[PDB]
């Protein structure tokens, strides 16, 4: 058969045509009034080299790909004309890598998918948004007081009696989703409500060992991590940190091979010395982490020429060991801010059409 | 109907081509001197590849690609060869990003549109250069005596009567400039001319509460800010500092989380220690936010191994919370310096054509 | 001849193709088949723009592209289906870069390609992976006994019967590998094999001129170095470094410069004031260097205006001296990142079909 | 006229190939050996998409373009085969940026184009490289003479006696080139001879007001500036530093805005405090400038929480104030880094044939 793009001949077999049975091109009904009898050839007045990937799509056997010329918007409209169907539509969705937005999970009641809808989401409805804005207040107050009861000059209780009010409206943000939610087995895999839960763990012990008592303390820090779900900028940083794991690793084991070989020079440039400050190597990893940052903090110096030429070769290498794996860390947090802020709302605008 | 563009063969419907029936190709007396009426065609001895989005044009209904391979330069001929039309022409600008310049606000009058050529256009005339080379000298002249008139050898009146010099000067600026502008609703929502008059609210006060005698001290040294006005890099940096409003909150707040959760971890590793300079969460908070950014003060430092594990995750970690969202803010002051130094003197070059 | 790719003509000479008289088009009987007797021509239903790169190969003599659209998955099977040879196959291979991997030695035995599969290749089997659990482990506790052999509360024997553990054990781990290689000469250039005897070579003295006692006390440390066999990240940054010789040697060299020229600079603004902390320009060498890396150390401090002014000079030129030929290493860093980590895994799997 | 490129047809007038009356094209005695009487056409066996850029040559009247997915090396060979001329060839030269080199100035004798080889071009034979190896030992000792000259176990004359051997081994070097050159115009012009001078203008003053005494000591350190001539890379950095006049402006002066503004507000912020170290405004000067730095030095430090808030902001700002017009400085070094160690050497291998 002979296709003729207002201009540019296409000419392939029946029999690729035929491969798809359900499209504009296949169905000898549907491109049947395109025909040309004068010719013998199918004219259609689309664009030009937007079906040079509709065709190979047909002969390679289910492949679709994306010219470079031809922007998204035209590309999308191209297998929306010639009908190529949703799975062609969605197998061009995760090779432009905009994954489609799954299904929400439905409880399948009114008074719990009303409730879903109060909390969950805060953005559709006007108490929706009231408890955004005081999800906001109870959690910046937790960590001040937190903040605020280690100060020493009430250390060194109505600092009971205003905490009590944070927890019980934390325990008042969890009882709500306790009950709703479609699943549960789902809700303790969410990460988002696995730290939560561990919030209150830590209290319930404290009105009812010595490491203990303050190991638990730890945790009350762990309150800032609730900030985590009304603020849209972390789960960037949460993705980039969660998808950086192997490159994470190289960066704190770079500088380990840098910790032990420049102390290890900076004490034998300097063990002929008396005043030397580097008492032994582990006395000279702070100084040999400190110098490889470039933060300096004075505390242990050396004093002779020969101390003084490794810690110039340390600065200097130590720059070329930290700054090598970051560039990949900084490139992932500008795929997650161009996927969430531009990502979507340009292609589900004409992904979903 | 059959166009030829110099050996490659287009061919659209008649009615495609009369939805613009105002071009070449749309007009029937235009289009009618490059027929060819022994193969039924027309002939153009045009370039080959830029005729593929002057058809699309026509397709799409209305939109105006550019060709990768074409140049700026190629394709701003061919819409002028075609006649597509200045509603096709600034099509084509905003979709290179470069916008056209704005009308000049006439005042319409003789004495007025003199002296708004006079001051606010510098660049025209020889005593609108010659206000611009005092211009710098006054304003420069006015910090160095609000930084002489804080050194300590005369505060622990001749320094009165030099800054009145400046300030009148000052005054004479904006008196040439109040009575002389198009509008003033228009003078009120300029952020050049908003600054201005705030040096002067706050020095006629001084003539005719100790917290208001520091205030009003503090925005005397507003007055750099005068200085962007006949500088130009200044706009690049104030429109990058203006364009980046969501990514500077991030910058501030990803470390804000690092703030509060570095200073409990290094006050907990050295709570069991007399000798340890942390006092409380706000006294190591000068701490934590010194070796994120990799300064380094040496008042506070830690001194046991088990405080001086947690400093050297700050820094590492301080450095892969900064330099995230730095990355976007350096591409948009690339692109205010590519868009004012290179940006209009390569397009309305040949946009304007 | 002509040659119609699924309606793209292509049209060269006979002797052309007869150049490659093993290949689909240069045989008279393979490409017999595709014949069209109609309109005397060759019909392919191929990719159309891939074509355009094989006949090239044709015309030039043997010379391999790859068109910009078309992806390596698709040109591979290109080069299968028109049957160019492995001789065109693996110019193919360098061309994308991915070399192919080198044949390894074989030592023609079963005793010794047995022990060769046993201990070198530790991903293949069972006892391959049970050495390297133990290989990191005898590594990590030498370095860390090194480490605490120097600790000065038993400095200033039970740990020579500690070290003597890890020692034998590293002779367990090398004299497996001296008679179990396929080549001796080999052997003494692998930089892998070459720093594993330098490691008993100092420990055999010690058993059997002070600052001959101290300099194998250094040698002891290069034990660091034989981490790098089992861990994939250091062989990225072992040819980083031994991939940019010329741009390292100008990173030192650009600095040195700095050195001296802002080193004589804070000395003479700083030779008329006898409390200068600054005696000669050996003296202010570690100032000048500790500035223009950014850590500073406070040791020597400039305290006139005519001293301040050249360090705050320097700390904003030893940025722009360091960091100019930075951004070439850490390119060559995510080039050894990128072919090790999806390089031969894409490759390999299309480019030996 | 038709074209028939391999397969593509190009259709173009006569007169537009009339207009280079000197090329294959355009003469009608060489490009008849490739007409074909049969189909009315003529026939090249050429690469297809490397005559659209050749028949855009002759419709735009002179101008060269290069189409993107074609090499260097194929594309100068189509500019070779089609006889464009030189004037041509030229043309494609600036557009792809290699310029070519300049003729070197003949002073037309042998006993001064001998001597012209023998020192300037030390690369060419053996006594050129003789002079090389000890141009780098001349002005390596004469640093580090200087340097020990001003070491004060002996300030505070046989350090006469051999300094002497440098400088007139600096003036063997200078008076052997005096009088060897083409032009003595153009000698007072390059700026590898400009300094070269002043080593010894600052030295014959010596051996025949204490303010003129110091300056002097200060030039004495230019001989530095020597080892440009002979060192590749310190071209690369001085052409880096000599290309970004209007950037390296923008970086003294975006700090100048930080230096005044935020010393301005650590000292209001702390003007409430008696044992406050920052006295004055130019005293907190270099407070300002070591904290956006991130160098840190410690001898003014703020105390109290409202000072405390302002170096937090502004070694966050500080940052972001010096590491904006940066990066188009290391762009620029890439770019002299790339055309000097690979631009003529793939040019001019395939650029000059």
């Amino acid at each position: 058969v002979v296709i003729n793009i207002s201009g540019l001949r296409f000419e392939t077999q029946l029999k690729t045509l035929c491969q798809f049975p359900e499209t504009l091109l296949g169905d000898p009904k549907r491109r049947m009034r395109y025909f040309d009898p004068l010719r013998n050839e199918y004219f259609f007045d689309r664009n030009r080299p937007s079906f040079d990937a509709i065709l190979y799509y047909y002969q390679s056997g289910g492949r679709i790909r994306r010219p470079v010329n031809v922007p998204i918007d035209i590309f999308s409209e191209e297998i929306r004309f010639y009908q190529l169907g949703e799975e062609a539509m969605e197998k061009f969705r995760e090779d432009e890598g905009f994954l489609r937005e799954e299904e929400r999970p439905l409880p399948r009641r009114d008074f719990q998918r009303q409730v879903w809808l109060l909390f969950e989401y805060p953005e559709s409805s006007g108490p929706a948004r009231g408890i955004a804005i005081v999800s906001v207040l109870v959690i910046l107050i937790s960590i001040v007081i937190f903040c605020l009861e280690t100060l020493p000059e009430f250390r060194d209780d109505p600092f009971f009696v205003v905490e009590t009010l944070c927890i019980i409206w934390f325990s008042f943000e969890l009882l709500v989703r306790f009950f709703a939610c479609p699943s549960k087995a789902t809700f303790s895999r969410n990460i988002m409500n696995l730290i939560d839960i561990v919030a209150i763990i830590p209290y319930f012990i404290t009105l009812g060992s010595l490491a203990i008592l303050r190991v638990i303390r730890l945790v009350r820090v762990f309150r800032i991590f609730k900030l985590s779900r009304h603020s849209k900028g972390l789960q960037i940083l949460g993705q980039t940190l969660k998808a950086s794991m192997r490159e994470l690793g190289l960066l704190i084991f770079f500088l380990f091979i840098g910790v032990i070989l420049f102390s290890s020079a900076v004490y034998f440039a300097e063990a002929d010395d008396p005043t030397s400050g580097f008492s032994s190597i582990p006395d000279a990893f702070w100084w040999a982490v400190v110098t490889m940052t470039t933060v300096g903090y004075g505390d242990m110096n050396p004093v002779t020429i020969g101390g003084k030429i490794v810690g110039s070769l340390c600065a200097i290498a130590g720059v070329l060991t930290i700054a090598l794996p970051v560039p990949v860390i900084v490139s992932n947090f500008n795929y997650f801010y161009h996927r969430e802020t531009e990502g979507e709302e340009q292609s589900q605008y004409m992904h979903v059409g």
